[PDB]
DNA sequence: GCCGCTACGTATC
DNA sequence: TGTACAGTGACTAATTATATGTCGTTGT
DNA sequence: ACAACGACATATAATTAGTCACTGTACATCTACGATACGTAGCGGC
DNA sequence: TGTACAGTGACAAATTATCTGTCGTCGGT
């Protein structure tokens, strides 16, 4: 290869060489060169034999032939190898899994092992911490290492599975992951309940954020569920929300490329996506979707920190008052977090581009004008009971609840899939294998509870303290071990009042 | 002024959208180079001695014929591209009236002692521009 | 002996 | 007036690669 | 007789190992745990 | 080729307390 080599900061002493040099730079005559170099020895206090030297390492090397080398022991250790060897591998050992062996306590293993061998020269800590500098200063720079960036309209996708998604327009490939949110919210008589979570769907084609949804609830298959409503169905906002501009961004994903969460690798998302007609996929590492993980950074620096009850992004950097210090319900910070969505975040400029907004790149960037979805086409959200089999008499059985269907008695001893809404599972979608296909029979009902609404959990949560009570199993019986528990709080019961205060304003 | 004295060292190569008739054939270290401590210093890394008029022409026969001659649009590389042209296949083409038979490339030919070598492109890269951090 | 509802083990955010 | 140890500048002693002479040798 | 180079001896700052006073920072209850999912095994009713 | 925003060196333009002349004036010889 090439190998060149350029002198910088040369002046200090070597001015007055370069000055001799610049004296010497021709040989005039044999007769008149040796006087030129007899008055250079004026200027360098110096023979005859020390310009001649000058002279010969100016013409080859060039400028750096004026400046004074280093010493070829530069960066050598004189204590020799064995304590060289003995104190490196000393650090290593005792910084490996948990340990953390500190040069101080590495100097202490370097006494022990001279008393042993009866040295009466080891290494002194100071040249202990000089010795082990190096394997230092690496760690840190192997930590502190920068990464570039996709640049321009190009953009690979790398899954678990080695193949990389080609982003090439808008909603081709969606993205979702779920983050605490960093303020402490209270109930609506001013008591604190949690930090909420927030979920969001970002495509990545344009990088604006498609949808959201936030609550004290747990991340779950429901939550997603949930978020891709949001995201699929055109949005409204009323005018409590002070909305200047519209989040007019809707319809379906062709991918949807997710973290490995129980969430995302459940049987319900694959229901979801196969009717949906959208592929999911496992992301390869948490740095491959920085397209979902960056929003979340630029929320706490643009909305979040400047709230009261802010907690911090850690438990070494929270806000003592923050729990004196909570105000916001759920229901106010939702009418910040849509306001920030819709007024500022996705009017902003895509970073990547700088001449176009994240809704502006979205809109344009579509293939085509995709068609609403019907809101009851969304229905697949609903959660499948895959194998349950008829009952004679035309009765199915479900979490203890039993229900009764009108052209149901015709099947006894059959199966059949059940689909229903966790939210309430008063009702159940009847579907049937024919001609190895689905076809619908009818809509099931919980005897007796056809004037009731029960959620799963609810339900759940009634079985429980029913099996636990000893008492019989029946619709009724479920509803009574609710009416009296609903009735009579619970941090999840008080939390889920707040939400479902915000569910009915979307009402 | 170095980034001036690098071309006039180095060979030319010049691309074929300069649609130049001519090479523009000079190459080499001077004895001596007159201008307007580093200059000085980079006589002293090449071995030359640092001291410290075809203007007139350029302005007759290419400038002042040019769009938006300062008494239409011109980039700086299409300038560039009309100076190399008129350098290479007019200026040094020209003869003077102390010359005679010999254009200027010719009699800076033919007054040459010897051919010199070229100096291998590295050695001028104290010339260049530089920033002097970027992280990799 | 066969079948809807509970309960324990394991994995990941 | 908290507390006491690991890490750090300012300085010095030990080691050494290196610049400086003086002269001999060779080429011109 | 003048210029260049080396063999050898000699003085010299560059680099490192060691010393010591001044000083930044953790000790100050605290992440193992909560919340989903699948996957499999089990209890009595039929 | 993760990502995208808050903060930061390097440099150009507008403003100002300050340095330099030139002459006039006052004091000393
Ligand atoms: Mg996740």
């Amino acid at each position: 290869l090439e190998k060149n080599v350029i002198a910088t900061q040369l002046s200090e002493e070597a001015q007055v060489k370069l000055e001799v040099i610049q004296s010497l730079l021709e040989p005039c005559d044999r007769t008149t060169y040796g006087q030129k170099l007899r008055e250079a020895a004026e200027k360098l206090n110096v023979s005859l034999r020390t310009v001649q030297r000058l002279v010969k390492n100016w013409e080859q090397d060039g400028l750096v032939g004026l400046t004074q080398t280093s010493r070829a022991d530069k960066g050598k250790h004189r204590i020799g190898e064995f304590w060289e060897n003995f104190i490196t591998k000393t650090y290593k050992e005792g910084n490996k899994g948990s340990k953390r062996m500190t040069p101080k306590q590495v100097a202490l293993r370097v006494e022990a092992k001279a008393r042993e061998l009866k040295d009466s020269k080891p290494p002194n800590y100071k040249t202990v911490l000089r010795v082990l500098a190096p394997i230092l200063e690496k760690q840190q720079k192997a930590k502190s290492i920068r990464s570039p960036g996709w640049r321009g309209t190009t953009l690979s996708v790398k899954t678990r599975e080695g193949k990389d998604l080609s982003v090439d327009y808008s909603n081709h490939v969606w993205q979702c992951d779920h983050t605490r949110v960093d303020v402490l919210l209270v109930d609506q008589h001013g008591e604190i309940l949690s930090r909420p979570w927030l979920t969001t769907v970002i495509d990545t084609y344009s990088r604006c954020i498609m949808g959201i949804n936030l609550g004290f609830d747990a991340p779950s298959s429901g939550v997603v569920a949930l978020a891709l409503r949001h995201a699929i169905l055109p949005k409204r906002y009323g005018s409590e929300y002070k909305l200047h501009c519209e989040w007019g961004t809707y319809g379906k994903p062709e991918h949807f490329y997710t973290d490995g969460g129980k969430d995302f690798r459940s049987n319900h998302l694959s229901q979801i996506g196969a009717q949906l007609g959208f592929v999911c996929h496992l992301r390869d590492r948490p740095s491959e979707g920085g397209v979902v993980e960056r929003p979340f950074k630029t929320l706490n620096d643009q909305l979040f920190s400047t709230l009261p009850g802010y907690t911090g992004s850690n438990v070494q950097e929270r806000p003592e008052d923050a729990e004196k210090d909570a105000r916001l319900t759920l229901r106010e910070l939702e009418q910040l977090l849509v306001r920030y969505i819709v007024d500022r975040y996705n009017q902003s400029i895509d970073a990547r581009m700088g001449d176009q907004t994240r809704f502006e790149r979205w809109e344009a960037g579509l293939p085509t004008v995709p068609v609403p979805i019907p809101e009851r086409d969304l229905d697949i959200c609903l959660m499948k009971q895959s194998r349950r089999t008829v009952q004679r008499g035309g009765c199915l059985q479900f979490q203890n609840l039993m229900y009764r269907g009108e052209y149901l008695a015709g099947y006894a001893g059959e199966t059949v899939n059940l689909r229903f809404d966790p939210r309430d599972i008063t009702t159940i979608l009847v579907y049937r294998q024919e001609n190895n296909q689905e076809v619908f029979l009818t809509r099931a009902h919980a005897q007796g509870l056809e004037t009731e609404q029960l959620a799963l959990d609810e339900a759940e949560a009634a079985s429980r303290r029913l099996r636990t009570a000893g008492k019989t199993i029946s619709n009724q019986s479920l509803l009574q071990e609710v009416v009296d528990r609903d009735a009579l709080k619970e941090r999840q019961k008080l939390e889920q009042t707040v939400l479902r205060s915000a569910a009915v304003d979307e009402s």
